[PDB]
């Protein structure tokens, strides 16, 4: 395992959206790319919009492998929801891009866990298709290894504070931005504003004016000519049943403490507490 150091250049991302998954990363990624001054990486035929360099096996491929993803607009960014959870990504990223901006998006952990479950079912994951949500989150003494594994993938990434500390040890607080996932989905133009301000955007664009709520889609989309909308794909904003109330409550109890710690950490980081977080904490 190596540790690519800062080569200095201009062909490197200046912002990293580390996830986690199912928090609205693709939407932030899509809306940000709309700003004429900000440019995303080119898609991978294996990981699509994501690069996934710092997290796992792709990192030992070298710096040039990474640089190729970016154009040769003068501010690039990449998104890999796998970075948030990654243990090694923080220091590996800090070593190569010490001055990079780090952005993360948080939604209620319970819904984030539910979305992952629904996500694995959509991709026809057998363990996810075989067990119900409650069975996954309460997987126990009679639970299989695969079932247990799916539970970890639903719940662990939701220990927001734990992972944010790993990134906070590799990056200064003023180089990190914790977004409200609920606000991004409910009022995207509001967070698109905080992001721009956070990136030091010279010519701020108003998204209120050129985004729009698509009722048949149930989410915001890009406003085009004459009412028209360009929304995210079918795999984004999947149509499934509201999560069980008992399951919700069960998870509410489980994260209570994680959420207490998060509230303290963010405050200490100088980040505004997410709406969903204030409610859960009351
Ligand atoms: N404008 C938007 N259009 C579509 N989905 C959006 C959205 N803003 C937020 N989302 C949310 O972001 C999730 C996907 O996140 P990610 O890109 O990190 O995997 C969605 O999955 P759901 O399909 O479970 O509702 C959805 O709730």
């Amino acid at each position: 395992d190596p540790l690519w150091q800062d080569p200095c250049c201009d062909r490197f991302p200046k912002l990293l959206i580390i996830g986690p998954q199912k928090t609205g990363t693709t939407a932030l990624y899509l809306f940000l790319g709309m700003h004429p001054d900000l440019s995303s990486n080119y898609p991978s035929s294996e990981t699509f919009e994501e690069i996934q360099f710092f997290n796992g096996h792709n990192y030992h491929k070298g710096i040039d492998w990474y640089m190729e993803f970016f154009p040769i607009s003068d501010f690039y960014f990449e998104k890999s929801a796998n970075y948030f959870d990654s243990e090694v990504a923080p220091r590996r990223a800090a070593a190569l891009l010490p001055k990079a901006k780090v952005l993360t998006i948080l939604i209620n952990p319970a819904d984030r866990a539910y979305s992952w479950y629904q996500h694995q079912r959509a991709h026809d994951d057998p363990v996810a298709l075989k067990y119900t949500f409650h069975e996954v989150i309460t997987a126990g003494s009679d639970a299989s290894s695969k079932l247990r594994a799916l539970q970890n993938r639903c719940l662990v990434p939701g220990w927001y504070a734990t992972h944010i500390e790993r990134w906070l040890s590799a990056y200064h607080a003023n180089q990190i931005l914790v977004l409200d996932g609920k606000l991004l989905r409910t009022e995207p133009a509001k967070v698109m504003d905080m992001v721009q301000k956070f990136l030091g955007v010279t010519n701020t664009i108003d998204y209120h004016k050129t985004l729009a709520f698509d009722p048949k889609k149930g989410f915001w989309c890009q406003l085009l000519e004459g009412g028209k909308t360009k929304c995210l794909g079918k795999s984004k904003g999947r149509k499934y049943p509201e999560m069980d109330l008992d399951s919700r409550a069960f998870l509410k109890d489980y994260y209570r403490d994680h959420n207490i710690e998060l509230s303290k950490l963010l405050y200490k980081m100088g980040q505004t507490l997410p709406t969903w977080l204030r409610e859960d904490l009351q």
